[PDB]
C-alpha cells in the first residue's frame, strides 16, 4: 500500500532565491543543487525545488487553500514566527482555525505554515472544539 | 527549528469524490470529516482535504510541476499502478528518472506520483551520474 509522502516537489520561478528561502531562512538542509533544481531535507521530508518556466508568482487571493505545513516545537514556535515577520515574509492567513499555526508565503506564493502538534493532538482538540458537522472514525 | 512535514492540505472542489479517491482508491485511513473537510493519514503523512470553492478542476497542461509523491514498495508498485489504470485515473507524465514512478492526477487535477526510492538513493545515483551543473553539499 501507500506508506507516506516520498517527496514534496515545488515548482519555482527563480532557483537561487528559492533555495535561499528554504535553506537560509527556514533552516532546511541543502544536499544538492543543479542548473534546474535542488534537493533539501527537513527532518524526514525530501523537498525538491524544480525550476519551472510555468511557475507564476501568485498572490494568495488568487490561489486555493492548498498548503504545506512544517512541524515546529512549542518552545520554538513564537520566536521563529516573529523572525519571519521581522524579515518581511508575506502572509496569507491570521485566524488560527486549526490550532497553533503561522501562515506565510514562499517567494513564488506557495502557501506555507508553521504548526505545533500532531494529527492525534488535533483530533483530541477537535473533540472539544469540533469543526461544524465533525464526525470521528 | 523545523522538524519535518506536519501536514499536506489539498484544496478540493467536491469533498465526497475526493474522500472516495484518497480513502477508497488510494487506501488512506480516514480519521475525521466535517462539513468542509477531512483528515486522513498515509503512514506518517497527515493529509487534510479542505473544501474550497476557489479550487478549479485543473488540466495538467495548465498547472506547474508542483507535485506530491507517495511512497510504495517496488513489490507493490505495478499492481497499484494497474489499480489506478483500471479506475481510469489519468497519467500526466511518463517516468524517465531513477526509481519507479507513476504520475497520476487526483479529481481536481492535483499532480500526484507513486515513487519507489529515497533521497539517499537518488543522491547516490546522482553522484555517479550528475545532472548538468550539479554540486553536492
Ligand atoms: O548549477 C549550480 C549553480 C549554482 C550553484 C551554487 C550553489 C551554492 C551557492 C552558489 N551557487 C550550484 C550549482
Ligand atoms: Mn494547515
Ligand atoms: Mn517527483
Amino acid at each position: 500500500m501507500l506508506s507516506g509522502l516520498n517527496h514534496l516537489t515545488l515548482a519555482v520561478s527563480q532557483l537561487a532565491p528559492s533555495v535561499a528561502f528554504y535553506q537560509q531562512l527556514l533552516g532546511m538542509t541543502l544536499h544538492a543543487r543543479w542548473d534546474s533544481g535542488a534537493y533539501l531535507s527537513c527532518g524526514d521530508l525530501w523537498l525538491c525545488l524544480s525550476l519551472d518556466p510555468q511557475r507564476r508568482v501568485t498572490p494568495p487571493e488568487e490561489s486555493d487553500y492548498t498548503h504545506y505545513a512544517f512541524s515546529i516545537s512549542e518552545a520554538d514556535f513564537a520566536s521563529f514566527a516573529a523572525r519571519l515577520e521581522a524579515a518581511g515574509v508575506a502572509v496569507w492567513k491570521l485566524n488560527r482555525s486549526e490550532g497553533a499555526s503561522h501562515y506565510f508565503l514562499d517567494p513564488d506564493g506557495h502557501k506555507l505554515e508553521l504548526h505545533v502538534g500532531s494529527l492525534a493532538q488535533r483530533l483530541a482538540a477537535c473533540r472539544e472544539q469540533p469543526y461544524k458537522g465533525m464526525v470521528f472514525f
